[PDB]
């Protein structure tokens, strides 16, 4: 399970880079005014590629830095909301949501980190959990409302974006709670790694699909 975790970091590294280059190369098949979300999606995969290389080396060396994961999340999670907003909004409405959802996502990861760097089951741990969980629910409710008014092919394409996040992100708070119910540290690293590949590359592909639909594809 220590070796497995290392192999998975290497598979994630290669998966994230594959997603980055796929999304950059596919960006040309979409019209310029719909490319923003695809570019941001590739940036998310590229940041994760860089971090998974660091997590792999950090793991190998011993003294694994559990903070690398949170540095990756605090950058990529706000950007993942932004890449969705890039295909649902434009102009002032987009900039408003980028700031508001972006700060909320940053607070969620920050509260999580506050709790993570505490003794498990401690007061600090539960404070982090509750603030992050409240912000998570607020963001998922914002995402649900973002679909209202969409029609036909864009409604279907957004439903897929929305449901990948709604279903795919549940593992993160579940992993956080795990250690209070028992000893789950090793499995949590493995599941988070698999989750990050699916969530980051998957969301980029679905945002690309939305931009394709918006481009008349």
């Amino acid at each position: 399970m220590e070796e497995l975790t290392y192999r998975l970091f290497m598979v994630a590294t290669v998966g994230m880079l594959a997603g980055t280059v796929f999304l950059l190369a596919s960006s040309r098949e979409v019209k310029p005014e719909h490319r923003r979300g695809v570019y941001i999606s590739a940036l998310v995969c590229g940041i994760a590629w860089y971090h998974y290389q660091k997590m792999g080396a950090s793991w190998e060396s011993g003294s694994y830095d559990t903070g690398l994961r949170y540095v990756d999340w605090v950058l990529t999670v706000p950007l993942m909301f932004v890449e969705v907003l890039a295909v649902t909004r434009k102009g002032a409405a987009y900039n408003e949501a980028v700031r508001n959802w972006g700060i909320a996502a940053t607070v969620m990861i920050g509260a999580g980190y506050y709790g993570e760097t505490s003794a498990a089951g401690s007061n600090e741990y539960w404070t982090g959990f509750v603030i992050a969980m409240a912000t998570y629910v607020w963001l998922m409710r914002n995402l649900q409302a973002e679909g209202e008014g969409l029609k036909g092919d864009q409604a279907v394409a957004f439903e897929n974006i929305k449901n990948l996040i709604l279903v795919g992100w549940i593992i993160y708070p579940l992993g956080y709670i795990a250690p209070v119910v028992g000893d789950f540290d090793a499995i949590r690293e493995v599941l988070y790694t698999i989750a990050d590949i699916i969530n980051k590359v998957g969301l980029g592909v679905l945002v690309l699909q939305m931009a394709r639909v918006q481009s008349g594809e």
